């Protein structure tokens, strides 16, 4: 009877009738975005209200609406009108994705430019890219997609090995109009094919892999309870699942002794954005929101026993809503099971002749999703010693382009003919902190450099100091790998047996944060990108480091004009925003289709505990 | 009939013979190092000649001598005395352990200093400590160790609960004398102990984590052939064993299509130092080199199966010369296994509607060594992609002192009375590279950020440069996270398909490198691990980064020497030199027995390849 609990397939069927009997689920409505709200802060009061939130479309040019519902007293909570010039749009409708070449494949512009290159216009595939907010006036107020083209040279054809470039349309999708087609020029289509399951293309597979059998003879270590709680090697938690952000972790706890101790509220990954820097205008507008404007976990992929997830495996099959308000399983969308992870702590002592030796193992909670030609896992990983890290593997196909006849500062060259745009893919993790509760702070340490001379004689001596962020405008914050910048989570109340204050240090990868120009709209409209860490005030409200609506949105909304209300962040309910991300340069090797490549972060104990919380694993 | 197969006691056995019959290995000598070397650039004539370096110290007194013999041929090839107030003090010799304490044990300031603490003399253990360079004139041309005193309560006490802090003494080992005994004052000794297997201390043992069993019911995927030849998934090498280094790769090599691509000729740990950052006059010499000091090699651990290595393990067990040259196994020192590594490449797409999914594995290749309190793990890894990756994995148990009353800016407090001075564990890996061949160039990769305007109107263009590094003299570089900052080494007449030079990418960690002032003794003895890389051209003489020999060495051997010379790198035979390493502020969590922590780089393929290499990867 967990309130954090998984949505069942009955209560979004109940929210599907409530919304119909209000009169809000019309033939011309589709349902954005469906998902549960988390208890308000301070429901220990034991009153269980099961909310929904939805984002309802309307597909005649209608205003959309926002609708809070509780399926535990049947009512309507309340239902807002959005003005999307003003707020944002709502996110792209996965039934939008071929409407986009369905109304270009009618016009005559688009057909002119097809007709001059002698493509087929059965054979041309139209990706549908949002929009973002540039200079054209006409945009504001409509829903706007725009759409880059690939040839399909059979069905079974990947159309990413043969980008149409220099020609690009930008279409709205309510009035079924397309209002711009530029063409820039003809390039060659790439004509060699990049289908990485043809045997010409392979050669002969591989006989010498042989087997890696990973078995558990006596289950799993991990205890489910209540569809979503899980008890393992000490740690506590709930796996969420929301449509927008995917897999989120409620409740991460520790038990240390009889005491179960917080530590982490919620973890997300709470928006990702991928900006592309080729400045063609064929290109320049490109940065798409995965999360924000296309929602990821409506796309995770069914994992395969064997294939996708490798041992004794527990599956989670979360439920969403599709357009309608019916419900729909993700079959096998979560896997979790334990993981070997080498050795844990080791020592041979001279003295007193014992040898100790111990394993370490993880959990491991992952998801896959795929929008289009990328693919993302995000993989949350629980050690023996209190450490808990994200990382985020990356692969799929690269997105493509000519590559120009005499080269590129901003594409790299893959096959003849075949460029691929420099571009970045960052993240921005939401840690609603909870070290031993709810009063935290946040340091930044620095190492301190020392100057050889009086006390430090023969200029060895070297510390670190910390900097406590008390308010909100002080606590946008800067990487330095230089000077081994972390930053530590602190509870000012809680004391480990020493008397100092039981923390958790945040250790990033210090990866290039946003590259655009710090006026671009990009940079405005993702500006939880331009810097590595924010903490903020908790607030029910502030969910996302962008807004609620990111689609079309002009900027400035999300965490730039949350901290602006510079609230007390010492000792206070707060959470941490980590931006993360890679820059990607592509290679030769990442074609036809990508090695995974890794990012994340992770948060170890510093202090949390009164001497290692490992010294009881046993010896195997 | 590989001349980089392990050395066989065999061959060690007539080294002795040899250097008896010559007069060299009389009663009074002691091998501090034997090694072989490796085959002289250009041995394609096919002429083996199996030669043998050793270091011979002479505990009387007498110099110390630096000998070359050929197996091959049973001769001597040259023996040079040693001038040990010039180049440099012999490696410390594992007999030495034992003397510090016992020489202590009846002088009488030593025992003074006990009285005064109320500490039975048959309870103290005193580590031997590396002395380093500092004022003390009259330890020019001596062999010096210093002792710093820990208390064993009882025989499997562990004594680094219980350090003696305000005492320290240096040793002559030779003349046996006491040179200096310094006692600033009085510290309590820390009480509670910290016995890790001790039932109080752990309280019952955990009875929930059960098996997880890695199996391969067919063998394993790599072969063994001539000893420590390896064929594993296209990939060839090497595995060499030597006494300082420890696990040496060579001729790591890529089988592509039928041809043979050499990448790696030589790949090694060449050095490590830890320093430590408390300016005590007790402690502020204190900086141990582990590879050029004590011979990491020498104390690598017999390795468990089922606890340090799980799986189907591969074992080599190399032989190296105890002191007075008898050839001594390490059983199981070497352990060699492949791992899944999870997905390796993914993608479904929506519009060939093809699902595609493969798995990653490694080759992994390691060994544990350990020396006094730390224990390290050195992880080499060959990915399925080209990847190739070295992880150090740092456990054990930290280098104690008392916590100060009243606290300390350069000291972490562990427990009530107890303290863990900071200090840093780098890493120098020597690289000698052969990217397709040894005709190689290195150039430093920045981002860069472009500003909106002409040509980029948008603001949100970014690109890339490299600078080509044409002379040792410019070929000291430093990290740069900011701005991406990596590496890439190429060869300038190899390209691939798309006329591109072939290249490889190294990326590290941008960890801070060495922190001491640079006027102090450790920044002139451990100049390389000021900055984060260095090219050198190649040069047989030149095989680590502090010289041949790093005890009481009094600076600027190595590196900063080879460097003067101002070689051509640019497209010639030439050698990396990484610097990496961790800076250890110690937490609670390190106590009584630390977690392991890691630190490495990793080096990834950059247009070597015509596409993915992983193509052909079948689908399990
Ligand atoms: N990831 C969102 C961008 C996208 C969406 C659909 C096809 C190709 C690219
Ligand atoms: N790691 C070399 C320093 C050392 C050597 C022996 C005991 C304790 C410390
Ligand atoms: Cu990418
Ligand atoms: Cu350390
Ligand atoms: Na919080
Ligand atoms: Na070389």
């Amino acid at each position: 009877a967990s309130p954090f609990r998984l949505a069942s397939a009955g209560e979004i069927s109940e929210v599907q009738g409530i919304l119909r009997t209000a009169g809000l689920l019309g033939p011309e409505k589709r349902i954005a975005y469906l998902g549960v709200l988390d208890p308000a802060r301070g429901a220990g009061s034991e009153a269980e209200d099961r909310r929904f939130r939805v984002f309802i479309h309307d597909v005649s040019g209608a205003r959309p609406q926002e609708v809070t519902v509780s399926v535990t007293n049947g009512t309507v909570i309340s239902a807002v009108e959005l003005d999307t010039a003003a707020t944002g749009e709502l996110p792209v409708l996965e039934e939008e994705f071929e409407v986009v070449e369905q109304l270009l494949a009618t016009d005559e512009r688009w057909l002119k430019a097809l007709a001059a290159r002698n493509l087929d216009v059965s054979k041309v595939r139209v990706a549908p890219l949002s929009a973002g907010v540039f200079e054209y006036a006409e945009e504001r107020g409509r829903r706007i997609l725009r759409g880059l083209a690939f040839v399909q040279d059979f069905p079974e054809d990947s159309a990413w090995a043969h980008p149409v470039d220099g020609l690009v349309a930008y279409v709205d999708v309510v009035s079924k109009e397309v209002t711009r087609v530029i063409d820039t020029g003809v390039f060659p289509v790439p004509a060699e094919h990049g289908n990485y399951t043809d045997p010409e293309l392979t050669g002969p597979l591989r006989t010498t892999q042989k087997p890696i059998s990973i078995t558990q003879p006596e289950g799993p270590s991990f205890t489910v309870t209540g569809g979503n709680h899980i008890e393992w090697e000490k740690w506590s938690l709930d796996v969420g699942f929301d449509v927008r952000e995917g897999v989120v972790l409620h409740n991460i706890a520790f038990r240390d002794g009889d005491r179960l101790r917080p530590i982490i509220n919620r973890a997300s990954i709470a928006e990702m954005v991928v900006p592309y820097g080729d400045p063609s205008p064929i290109r320049s507008w490109q940065n798409y929101f995965d999360t924000g404007e296309y929602l990821v976990g409506q796309y995770a992929n069914s994992l395969e026993l064997g294939c996708d997830c490798l041992g004794d495996i527990t599956y989670l099959s979360p439920v969403i809503s599709d357009a309608f308000g019916n419900p729909r399983e993700i079959r096998n969308g979560i896997c979790m099971h334990e993981e070997d992870w080498g050795i844990l702590a080791k020592h041979s002592d001279l003295w007193s002749g014992i040898n100790y030796t111990r394993r370490n193992r993880r959990m491991v909670i992952s998801f896959f999703t795929t929008i289009g030609n990328y693919d993302y896992g995000f993989y949350w990983y629980l050690y023996l010693d209190g450490t808990i890290e994200f990382e985020a593997k990356a692969t799929g196909v690269v997105f493509t382009s000519a590559f120009p006849e005499g080269g590129s500062d901003n594409i790299s060259q893959l096959a003849p003919g075949l460029g691929a745009p420099f571009h970045q893919h960052i993240f921005s993790a939401r840690l609603d902190m909870a070290i031993d509760g709810f009063t935290n702070r946040v340091e930044e340490e620095d190492v301190v450099r020392q100057t050889m001379g009086p006390g430090n004689e023969r200029g060895n001596a070297f510390s670190r100091k910390r900097t406590v962020l008390t308010r909100e405008s002080e606590a946008v914050r800067e990487a330095d790998a230089r000077t081994g910048r972390t930053w530590i989570i602190s509870n000012p109340e809680s004391k480990n047996r020493l008397n100092e204050p039981v923390g958790y240090k945040l250790h990033a990868h210090n990866q290039p944060t946003l590259l655009a120009d710090p006026g671009s709209s990009i940079a405005r409209r993702a500006a939880f990108a331009t810097k590595d860490l924010w903490v903020t005030r908790y607030a029910d409200d502030e969910r996302y480091p962008t807004g609620d609506f990111v689609n079309q949105h002009s900027g400035g909304a999300g965490l730039p004009s949350y901290i602006a209300q510079d609230r007390d962040i010492d000792g206070q309910d707060i959470v941490v925003w980590h931006t993360f991300g890679l820059t990607h340069f592509p290679r030769v090797e990442d074609w036809p289709i990508m090695p995974v490549d890794t990012v994340g972060f992770k948060l170890r104990p510093e202090g949390f505990f009164d001497r290692s919380p490992v010294l009881d694993v046993p010896a195997n």
